[PDB]
């Protein structure tokens, strides 16, 4: 559903328009060739043109497949990689890996195989590409092309860039619509924040805090920010669309109430990965409850309402009694200094509630007051049933440890301690992070699962920062706008837009 003249809109600028970009973009190999989706492709495409580099991309691709290969098929895929890339007479032989590293990874295969057999060689490969190949790509026409894509990425974003459809959701500070990018046709969900309502309630720094947190995290399991623009009477956050419902609905309306343990395992594993990505930015979510875990078209889940999220200064704690009754960790209820520990308590609440069909401190058929619900969270030991395996009972009561110091995942190890818990003994997190595990429930597509101050002007410029880099480049790729516009001259020659002779 791209606009009729979308090639006019995403028309590349002439390379001469990008000289300011060429001298302001930092030339970090990991950023330009890996983190940024379109840079990664363009650099990979540069190595396709060279005979020697070609084989280093193919090899890294086969190591990626090795990491997510099933355990009982490792020895099979490992030998294949060895005999194809690490044999002296191979036509696609890897040379920069010293023979003291090809004969070393021979021994790993002479014994049991691990998922990281080729981690030693993959870094050796990357260390080579960082140097001579990367600096050649900088002086190649593929980096000029990257500068053209960046020039587009930075173009201003306004109401016309989008196309609002239906008001799908409401709440506080505004409503949530469903929009579409006219030029690419990709769907998002606007979070229209009414302008007059923010100044009145005096929550400007809270609206920025959420926008900053959303754009800084890029996770498969948290809603991502793709655009932030201002308009008349509102500020807009363009977020990942979640059309599959929310976990609360599936627990109580589609559930028994509740899920099978294996089904709750899948959602728990994805939620745990979401929290881990947030904690990589020392950001605590503080708002874990089932109605905030949303499902998508394919049945995967993302954490949603980041309105109560805050970035902890490293080495420092925060105070704040905030959340929803029944999902506040004991240290939050007491209004103490805490860090990331509330999110692991919230994870305990979620695994328990998914499995049992009710909250661990309030019966589904129980009428109790906020005071009793809070007393239980601070003084009562939750009980379990035959719906829980011993492994499930363990992780839940370890995560529901009242004392945040002895609570699972609240150590220096972090989320790694949780992924190692026997409750995930049968879960492969590499394959889960790669989207290779079929969700337990796939939503049906057609389904419906349910004033003139200047201080206000300065507050907008910090918020309305335009498009977000990684999501924008991923949009251009999903919609095949990249595949379509990224064209060069016939037989590896310069197209006109990259030739400084005739503009
Ligand atoms: C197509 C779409 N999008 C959604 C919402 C969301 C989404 O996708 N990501 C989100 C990320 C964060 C938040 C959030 O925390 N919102 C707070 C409350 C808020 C509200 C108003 C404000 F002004 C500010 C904050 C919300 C969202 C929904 C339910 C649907 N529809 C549907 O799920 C169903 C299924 C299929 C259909 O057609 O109906």
């Amino acid at each position: 559903g791209k606009s009729k003249k979308w090639k006019e809109i995403l028309k590349f600028p002439h390379i001469s328009q990008c000289e300011d970009l060429r001298r302001t973009i930092d030339r970090d190999y990991c950023s330009l060739c890996d983190k940024q989706p379109i840079g990664r492709l363009l650099f990979r495409q540069f190595c396709e043109t060279r005979p020697g580099l070609e084989c280093y991309i193919q090899f890294l691709d086969s190591v990626a497949e090795y990491e997510v290969t099933p355990d009982e098929k490792l020895g099979e895929k490992g030998k294949e990689i060895m005999t194809k890339y690490l044999t002296p007479k191979s036509p696609v032989f890897i040379a920069q890996v010293g023979q003291d590293l090809v004969s070393q990874t021979e021994e790993k295969l002479l014994q049991k195989p691990c998922k990281e057999l080729f981690s030693a060689c993959a870094q050796s490969v990357h260390e080579y590409l960082r140097g001579e190949p990367f600096h050649e790509y900088l002086d190649s026409m593929f980096f000029d092309r990257f500068l053209q894509w960046k020039w587009l990425e930075r173009q201003p974003v306004t109401k016309n860039t989008f196309r609002q459809y239906r008001v799908l959701g409401k709440g506080g500070f505004g409503e949530v619509c469903a929009c579409q990018v006219r030029a690419t046709g990709k769907m998002y969900a606007c979070k229209r924040l009414e302008k007059k309502r923010i100044k009145k309630r005096k929550g400007e720094s809270m609206a920025l805090n959420e926008k900053q947190i959303l754009e800084k995290v890029n996770s498969q399991f948290v809603v991502n920010l793709a655009y932030a623009y201002e308009t008349k009477d509102a500020l807009c956050l363009v977020l990942t669309i979640m059309n599959g419902g929310d976990l609360k609905f599936h627990i109580y309306n589609m559930g028994n109430p509740g899920f099978e343990e294996e089904r709750a395992l899948f959602y728990a594993a994805e939620i745990l990965c979401g929290l881990e990505d947030l904690h990589r930015e020392n950001t605590v979510y503080r708002n874990l409850k089932p109605e905030n875990i949303l499902l998508d078209d394919y049945g995967h889940i993302r954490i949603s309402d980041l309105g109560l999220a805050v970035k902890i200064p490293e080495g420092d704690l925060i105070r704040g009694r905030v959340g929803t009754v029944g999902y506040m960790a004991p240290e939050v209820l007491n209004n103490q200094r805490y860090g990331l520990s509330p999110d692991y308590w919230g994870l305990g609440c979620l695994i328990y509630e998914m499995i049992e069909g009710q909250s661990p401190f309030r019966g589904r058929k129980e009428k109790v007051k906020r005071e009793e619900v809070d007393r239980r969270v601070l003084e009562t030991e939750e009980v379990y049933s035959h719906k829980f395996s011993e492994e499930a009972k363990s992780i839940c009561k370890m995560l529901l440890t009242k004392d945040a110091k002895q609570r699972l995942g609240c150590q220096e190890e972090g989320a790694a301690e949780v992924k190692r818990h026997p409750f995930f003994r049968n879960m492969n997190f590499k394959r889960l992070e790669a989207g290779m595990l079929d969700p337990p429930f796939v939503p049906d597509p057609r389904a419906v699962y349910c004033n003139l101050d200047h201080t206000d002007d300065d507050f907008y410029s910090k918020f309305s920062t335009g498009s977000v880099s990684i999501p924008w480049q991923n949009e251009m790729i999903e919609t095949e706008c990249f595949k379509e516009l990224n064209v060069f001259g016939p037989n590896g020659t310069l197209p006109p837009d990259l030739n400084r002779n005739h503009p």
